[PDB]
């Protein structure tokens, strides 16, 4: 896995935004990630939804270097979102929202799994913590 530099255009939600990749808008979704909804009808403004889009928010706006990380699977969903894990000066924000409670680990598809352990790990923290989410 090999991470390139990308540049943040508008952080949209806890997990997805829009980025400037090899010089083309983008929107990306986190891999391994699901923060609550804060658009979707058939989901409404869920609980910590608006938490997760705002810890992530100024996570990603106070950074000097955003970084895409895509696994060995494929690189878009069906949406056309680039699948990644983002770091944010080197943080893997995939991996804090999981760690505070502010996402549980979902859409887990091989090939592209490789940070499930690392990320299942911290989710585990965060359970007995009894944090957000998990409260
Ligand atoms: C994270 C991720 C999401 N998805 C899909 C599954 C879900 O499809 P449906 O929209 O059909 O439910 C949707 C979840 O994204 P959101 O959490 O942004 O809604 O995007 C993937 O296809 N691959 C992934 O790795
Ligand atoms: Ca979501």
């Amino acid at each position: 896995l090999h991470k390139e530099p990308a540049t943040l255009i508008k952080a949209i939600d806890g997990d997805t935004c829009k980025l400037m990749y090899k010089g083309q808008p983008m929107t990306f979704r986190l891999l391994l990630v699901d923060t609550p909804e804060t658009k979707h009808p058939k989901k409404g403004v869920e609980k910590y939804g608006p938490e997760a889009s705002a810890f992530t928010k100024k996570m990603v706006e106070n950074a000097k270097k955003i970084e895409v990380e895509f696994d060995k699977g494929q690189r878009t969903d069906k949406y056309g979102r680039g699948l990644a894990y983002i770091y944010a000066d080197g943080k893997m924000v995939n991996e804090a929202l999981v760690r505070q409670g502010l996402a549980k680990v979902a859409y887990v598809y091989k090939p592209n799994n490789t940070h499930e352990q690392h990320l299942r790990k911290s989710e585990a923290q965060a359970k007995k913590e009894k944090l957000n989410i998990w409260s």
